[PDB]
């Protein structure tokens, strides 16, 4: 078999093999709600990461490693728009949030520079994109590939569904270094794809933590940021 | 574990485990060739299944299996078009191909009605979609779901890259009915998807039989339908 | 992943992806009585097999497959001992019952000798140990590793108790060539395990067809041979 | 799939996702040495853990996780005989070395008596068993289950080979409560085993931590406790 592989079905209250950071929790339904849900809406971030660092590659035998992960969320807006995001990310082993990050950086940036130091790869599904305060962003709701900084390399329109689930499936091939995020929404068959090149040797240390992280910078445009299941497997 | 679930990294010429139809082989190379490839080019159609048959859903229980596949091809045309295209199917338990078939119905159908009878579900990759011989195919090349007949239910633009190489993943999620195609060129980044609802138990029997197949309608209009590696991995 | 894969927590009537030789069948309940079941008790002899073939070794580079199966049987005797046994085997793919064969040979050999030629490898879990009949034989009943031969290499008593359910687990580690057969009864802690070296590449053909056999030549001293459940899975 | 799985094929020196705890550490050949291997030969106590914890069973479900772990190991004496033995073991989530312990404690218990308050499993393999310090063992080496105490609940004589590498598989069976350690030495064919009933509902909490650990109470007789592989999968 492979070096790692785990599925949670569902997620339970105060689960002891992942690691919550700012205001990620799980809730009695079973749902990993990596931002805050309250009544008033607060502004927030949130991170939850498993517990167990991963080898993502080995200096000793330069063999890189090839991951595969499925997940499935939802992020209902009361309104028509939202904010901030959801990002899927591997980051150094037990990362922490950045100090003086921000919605917008979903937990993992510091700045807006492209820092090789922050040996950080992430998958974000950005709802917010205003210029304003988000002046990297396009000019759409995304789906976007980020290494090392927030500004990412390559984004696609994210045809956002308000309050459905969506199905994720991220791949990483590393004999061809090659990235791809691969989205669907089963209630209405709408669905989007992006591929990417990325050398993780060449940006994230040996060993890394995985997980997920979002925001909401703003409680007016209030969102949720609710991940459902977890599928993982890498190997060497 | 679940029920099945088997990985090919390359392929080996008379493989034991795999039923070759038609033109159907696997070169010296370690490639499954699923249309001839000889000099010079001749008209062909072939098939290739997984020897042993898949439980896909039970009549005992009612329940309907979730599936996965992942494998990578290559389609290459001497001239800068090509013809006919390459699939993936499920048919009933140890389908032969059906009697006066042809290139253009990739050796899935005997003609182009949407008889229940048929049994086959099927996710096309289809090159050729003139409408003097393939007046069902919408106007450009296409990866398309096909239900118990050649016309499919849903397609998308195939962005085909001649001589490049495709990475496939399949998802079938039984729960929501969804199916989804998940292709992407490593070279270039180009990706496409596509997702649609199907229920397998309304369509296919209990036992049914997995595999590619693919055809060469004109000599003329060469190209290969080479497959190089398939994982599969079924539960019920 | 690995090459195979497949688990089996109950059979079904004509399971499809199972191959029926002799008397072997699978009861309405769900359990594969590879040895006939009936009122009356009649002589008989059966052998289920998976029914696509697995690549146990390659000729091209000399690796050898490393596998690990495991299955839950009962044998239930009406009298307080009874015949013949069952085994789990490997043989060339889609093997026929040899002509001539008997209960005491499980339905796996022709005669007693020792032919390199059979290409049969087989754990035996040998109920009835007669000299008048099986001369072979050890004096109790055992587990035996059968090479080539019925009559086994290494035997262990086997600590046999009438209708309870026997939980085997048989591993094959490749590069230490070590065969281990690890048989428990969860019902009353009762164990046996018995470990051999053995060659696969030097005995078997690269492609074989695993299954189970089993015999009752005397249906005055009649016995059940039912396997319950049934997980294998190989890998190069 | 399962809920987690995990392989390790060979250990890296200061692994990021093994907890080490005591003398335990791994060796440049990339071997776990849970006891200290150094010139001259000191008394030692060590223990490694996976870093996340598991759940091994629900209080909202009240469903039981069924497990499985291969690994091998080899214990080397200067001497003809050695101290103390080894051990795989289940504790509760992030359990620390239990103060005032003992080599002949394997690093999990803080005295000789039966308190439900340890929550702990274990499967050692004591190399020493003299009545002067260990008056609970019997009279030879032996592998044994341990609950709650260091007084195995029940035992079997161990045939160790010094030096020589044993390749053990530990199942446990949630359905029937049963624990089955299969332990062989591939070099020449010399096999133990034992089975015994426990439900871990009973005795440890949902969140346990699983790894290994031992001892060497007198560095006159040495002996080391090197772990080469781990295997690990569990399932609720
Ligand atoms: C050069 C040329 O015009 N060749 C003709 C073929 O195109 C034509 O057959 C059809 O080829 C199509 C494209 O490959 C297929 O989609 C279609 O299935 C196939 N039709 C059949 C019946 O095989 C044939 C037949 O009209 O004539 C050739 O001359
Ligand atoms: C050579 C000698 O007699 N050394 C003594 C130790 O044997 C003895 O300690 C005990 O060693 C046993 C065997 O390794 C262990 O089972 C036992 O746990 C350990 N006892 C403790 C408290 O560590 C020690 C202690 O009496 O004295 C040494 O002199
Ligand atoms: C209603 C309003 O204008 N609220 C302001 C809020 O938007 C703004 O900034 C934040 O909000 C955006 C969108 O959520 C995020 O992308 C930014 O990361 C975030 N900025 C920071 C520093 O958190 C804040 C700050 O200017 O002011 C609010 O009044
Ligand atoms: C009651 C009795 O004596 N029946 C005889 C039967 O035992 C005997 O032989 C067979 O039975 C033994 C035990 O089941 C098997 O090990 C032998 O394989 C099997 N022999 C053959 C050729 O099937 C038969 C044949 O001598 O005669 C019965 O009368
Ligand atoms: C289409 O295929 C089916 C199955 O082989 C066959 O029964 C039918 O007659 C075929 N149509 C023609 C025209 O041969
Ligand atoms: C035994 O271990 C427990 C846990 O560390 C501790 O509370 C207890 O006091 C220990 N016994 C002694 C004598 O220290
Ligand atoms: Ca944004
Ligand atoms: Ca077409
Ligand atoms: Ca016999
Ligand atoms: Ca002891
Ligand atoms: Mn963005
Ligand atoms: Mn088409
Ligand atoms: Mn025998
Ligand atoms: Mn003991």
């Amino acid at each position: 078999s492979d070096d790692l592989s785990f599925n949670f079905d569902k997620f339970v209250p105060n689960q002891k093999n992942i690691i919550f950071q700012g205001d990620a929790s799980v809730s009695t339904t079973g749902v990993l709600q990596v931002t805050k849900v309250s009544k008033p809406t607060t502004t927030s971030i949130g991170r939850a990461l498993y517990a167990a660092p991963i080898q993502i590659w080995d200096s000793i035998t330069g063999k890189v490693a090839s991951f595969a992960t499925s997940f499935s969320f939802v992020v209902k807006a009361d309104k028509s728009d939202g904010v901030d995001g959801l990002a899927f990310f591997l980051a150094p082993a037990n990362s922490q949030i950045p100090s003086g990050s921000s919605a917008g950086m979903f937990g993992l940036f510091s700045s807006s520079d492209s820092k090789s130091s922050n040996q950080i790869i992430a998958v974000e599904f950005d709802t917010y994109f205003g210029k304003a305060y988000n002046p990297w962003d396009p000019d759409f709701k995304h789906i976007g590939i980020d290494v090392n900084s927030i500004k990412s390399i390559k984004t696609v329109k994210w045809d956002w569904r308000n309050g459905e689930v969506a199905d994720v499936v991220i791949t990483y091939r590393a004999p061809t270094k090659s990235l791809t995020v691969c989205l669907s929404y089963p209630s209405d068959g709408t669905s989007n794809i992006i591929t990417a090149s990325v050398d993780l040797k060449a940006i994230l240390p040996e060993w890394v933590s995985v997980g997920f992280s979002g925001g909401v910078g703003n409680a007016a445009e209030f969102e949720t940021h609710d991940v459902l299941s977890w599928y993982f497997t890498s190997n060497l």
